[PDB]
């Protein structure tokens, strides 16, 4: 099978453990109301600003997709209503259709 | 007083709100067991690795300071014990000092 040298396996295992220890360290900082000073210790001012900007970009990407999905579903529902209205008019009883023309003058 | 243009005040207020929204977004992700995929969305693999490495550097800096503080307190306690032992020997009754020399042969 696709294996790897014991050097690369140790580097990947240390990299994994170091990342898990960061996530757990920040989790306990949130539970002790100490996440704000820890983030200032872990991140430079430019890196914190980059993270805030990335949150805005994600919001702008999600809202752009949502409005695009709503526009697609609105046009599809509008077409579905026209086709369903046409079929319902052709399937309607003649008494109803005869009366609908009289209201149209 | 030291004020600032309304442009810079708006940029600083947006920067502040964007950072607060990131901290709150990650806090709710920890409470929903969704912090791991959110961090992968917010951070590239190199940036996550850098954060794990920074946690190890902080541990190595703190342990280096702790062992240096323990070495300083041990040497100070050792000197304090010698000076306190010397004073206690000179303040001891003569009956005790006379007997301590006899045990020394």
């Amino acid at each position: 099978m696709a294996q790897q040298s014991p050097y690369s396996a140790a580097m990947a295992e240390q990299r994994h453990q170091e990342w898990l220890r960061f996530v757990d360290l920040l989790k306990n900082a949130y539970q002790n109301d100490l996440h704000l000073p820890l983030l200032n210790l872990m991140l430079t001012p430019d890196e914190r600003e980059a993270l805030g900007t990335r949150v805005r970009i994600i919001e702008e990407l999600l809202r752009g997709e949502m409005s695009q999905r709503e526009l697609k579903n609105e046009l599809g529902a509008g077409i579905a209503t026209i086709t369903r209205g046409s079929n319902s008019l052709k399937a309607a009883p003649v008494e109803l259709r005869q009366w609908l023309e009289e209201v149209l003058l």
